[PDB]
């Protein structure tokens, strides 16, 4: 299924079976058979009625602000409900050992991506290995997810090496406004990676509200950002350093507006087309992969293929 | 001021306009007026109407961490805008799985089930002038039971007994329901009360997605691989008000009658019209309610059964 993107300014509404958008030069017509999901870069109109067709054919859409920020999703009803399963996500959340399970087989599978990705590229990831050390000898998942960011800001460096152009260095992480150009592609990319595995949690019977590394509280979706962590070095990393290695990406693609820094259209289409284009690649899609994970997911919450060995 | 309530709020939009954001606050234009809505005290919003809005009024919404729930026409749920980080929810569903797996908590919402399906059979069938004695030994077993499994099969066979006593009130035996059983006989009857039992399971359905509560966990029915569970359960105590109700009093008016089934057996779609513009009409017929000492709706007395399931799992106002 594809992923469709707009950055032009319109008015968004159905026309027969297609959505339209409406701009003040023309009509851009879009076919909804193969659409699993839209993310909005432009400034768009629309209304209820437009919002009951996507539900109808189960298309998530996500918005972004003109900075380029994820400012949220119109989730659709749930149209794979299963009650049993539902249920088993919510008991392995509730109950402290299930939890630290799924939650250390998410950081461990972050860990070997996170490594491999590095080894690939000739790159010695000798450290990372005090991290994961210290992640098995934790006691719980709190401990768990500060770990894994520690884990991911050491990595994030010997990343860097490995980027000749200096200033297009990630330096230390930032946000909320990136402070510099590393950061920006980053922030950029794990946003439209957020959004894709959350379009794909859609596509299952998992609630993306109940996450197991991100503590479930209800003020976000958790399942998509634990899932997300996977499969950063393969989406976002080989992007960021795929792009700045070839110089398609330049100063020109940074605007110094909003006190730090922030992806102009320009660098936005470039880095959707990439990023899309990064979804596609086969050995089964990379899209289908994160899929494919998430159906082990539900394979473990019933029973079947246990993570780790049976106690 | 009379009554205060404590908590943040649930703003119903139930007018088509244009959602807007001018100041701090946001704004319904309908024609004619505005109506304003202050963000402050607000959770979520719920737009039942036909609404305009653009991205920079999802952007005001985000960023105020407050999520707006979108449902069509008939007040079915279709989707919702989730900022990227919102208000606490609410959610229930971790609430629900405990009380699922714990059996002693899930007996407890099942027992409240049952004795409440109960009830509303007895009365249904004495305003009636039925005898209701029958189903006591139904009642004294559903006490009995230490097992929810055993529960279900004890109330399906109070149904089962309270369907033969439906029956004394139906003059044309074409129309009795004869035996209703988990597979039903095919004739006019049990076509009309499947009907009717299918539409409550989609109202009880609808009102559950307006609340904190996941329709895929419930109670006194298994939680397995069917889609909605919590939904049955619930409908079980306005089975007799709404759909019985209905079914006897089409019936014997004549307003439904053969004329209005085929083989290939199935209501046609002139009988399913006429049903369901009576059942829309039952949902928004009032009965005494003695305990508030007013009258209500039946789709506010569904309403107020989830709220009443809302609170039990949050531990104010237990069973």
């Amino acid at each position: 299924m594809e992923s469709v993107y707009l950055f032009s300014s319109g008015t968004l509404k159905r026309k027969a079976n297609t959505i339209c958008l409406e701009t003040e030069s023309g009509r851009k017509y879009i076919p909804v058979e193969n659409v699993m999901d839209i993310k909005v870069f432009g400034e768009v109109d629309l209304n209820k009625r437009f919002l009951e067709f996507l539900s109808q054919k189960r298309i998530p859409i996500h918005f972004f602000n003109r900075e380029g920020y994820y400012v949220g999703t119109f989730y659709p009803r749930e149209y794979l409900n299963s009650g049993f399963l539902i249920l088993k996500q919510a008991e392995h959340y509730i109950n402290q050992e299930k939890r630290m399970l799924i939650a250390r087989e998410i950081v461990s599978r972050s860990f070997q991506n996170m490594v491999d990705f590095l080894k690939k590229r000739k790159v010695r990831a000798d450290s990372l290995t005090r991290y994961k050390k210290k992640a098995e000898e934790a006691s719980n998942v709190s401990e768990l997810m500060g770990i894994e960011g520690n884990a991911r800001e050491e990595y994030y460096s010997m990343i860097d090496s490995l980027v000749s152009d200096e200033r297009f260095r990630i330096e230390k992480r930032t946000r909320r406004p990136p402070k510099n150009f590393a950061n920006t592609l980053i922030s950029f990319g794990n946003s439209l990676l957020y959004t894709t595995v959350l379009s794909l949690i859609y596509q299952t019977h998992l609630d993306p509200r109940i996450g197991y590394l991100h503590e479930t509280n209800f003020r976000r979706f958790s399942l998509n950002l634990d899932i997300a962590e996977l499969f950063k070095p393969a989406v976002v990393d080989r992007l960021f350093l795929n792009l700045v290695n070839t110089r398609q990406i330049n100063e020109k693609h940074f605007d110094e507006i909003s006190e730090g820094l922030m992806l102009n259209d320009e660098g936005k289409s470039l880095f959707v087309k990439n990023y899309e284009q990064a979804l596609r690649e086969t050995v089964v899609s990379m899209r289908s992969l994160i899929k494919m994970e998430l159906h082990k997911l539900e394979k473990h919450l019933i029973g079947e293929q246990v993570f780790g060995s049976e106690e």
